[PDB]
DNA sequence: GTAGACCTGGAC
DNA sequence: GTCCAGGTCTAC
């Protein structure tokens, strides 16, 4: 889940939990709990607190309780769902928050990569993992200038740059490949080689892509669904991600896949230079 | 930068 | 069996 997916989950989850008071927190895979490290402290501190809100920062969900904020990262397979505490759990459910009304928030994560951090609301933003995150793409804080500042200072690929949550928060493998395609820039070239024109163009495609993806409820390419278990539809608007071997939508040249910054990378060798 | 981690299930 | 994954983190 990247920004669009996490945002869609946020919108569809919030009304299902706002106003509910945590009665118990059960953890079946402690490793998911990063702070406090002692999972029993993590569980105990939240009991009695009420969910007042649900925000998003980058790819992180931010549950606003009374005193604390629960920072949750879905990683590759983390998913949430709300259901009756009287029904048997689904497979790979590693954390469950039980509310006083009998309903519960269930966190499922097949690969167990997701993480959870709990801090007082005031400390959450000045501690990891939120501390060093870059600006929000759909906000004025993210501009061509900010991209240039970081671009014209490193030799690494422009793709590694865009995947760096400290540069800008929210872009992942899918949206980085789509933005570079739409901006007509090869993923493997040095971020420092990008001209002011390309940077301005990339920034514009980044904002447009992430914005459109949000509207379409995110991209369901493998296992992503919103809190209602519903799939997004932006996958129908992908130009290159997962389309290796298929003809480019703009020029018909077969889309190609390689490895860039240690990750599957999709691009059109004609459209992107 | 870039394998190796961390983990599990799904295509071929 | 072998490869792959909407994500970082880390060790050579
Ligand atoms: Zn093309």
């Amino acid at each position: 889940p990247q920004l669009p997916e996490v945002e869609t989950i946020r919108r569809t989850l919030l009304p299902l939990i706002v106003g509910k008071t945590i009665e118990d927190v059960r953890i079946f895979w402690p490793n998911i709990i990063r702070h406090p490290r002692d999972s029993e402290a993590f569980a105990a501190r939240m009991i009695g607190q009420t969910v007042r809100g649900l925000e998003r920062r980058g790819k992180f969900l931010k549950f606003l309780l009374d005193r604390d904020a629960l920072i949750s990262h879905l990683r590759m397979e983390g998913r949430y769902a709300v259901a009756s505490a009287l029904e048997p759990l689904e497979p790979h459910t590693h954390v469950v928050f039980c509310f006083t009304d009998g309903s519960e928030l269930r966190y499922r994560d097949v690969r167990k990569f997701g993480t959870m951090h709990v801090y007082a609301k005031e400390e959450a933003d000045r501690r990891p993992p939120l501390a060093e995150l870059g600006p929000e793409p759909l906000s004025p804080a993210f501009s061509p200038a900010v991209l240039a500042e970081r671009a014209v200072k490193t030799k690494r690929s422009v793709k590694a740059l865009l995947l760096d949550q400290t540069v800008v928060a929210g872009f992942g493998n899918i949206y980085v490949d789509e933005s570079l395609f739409r901006a007509g820039i090869l993923p493997g070239r040095p971020a420092a080689s990008l001209s002011s024109k390309e940077i301005e163009r990339l920034h514009e495609e980044m904002v447009a892509t992430i914005g459109e993806a949000v509207m379409k409820g995110g991209s369901t390419v493998r296992t992503y669904v919103n809190t209602q278990g519903e799939a997004g539809t932006f996958q129908h608007h992908l130009y290159v991600y997962g389309r290796q071997g298929n003809p480019c939508k703009r020029c018909g040249t077969p889309i190609e896949k390689t490895v860039v910054a240690g990750r599957g990378t999709h691009y059109c060798p004609r459209c992107q230079r």
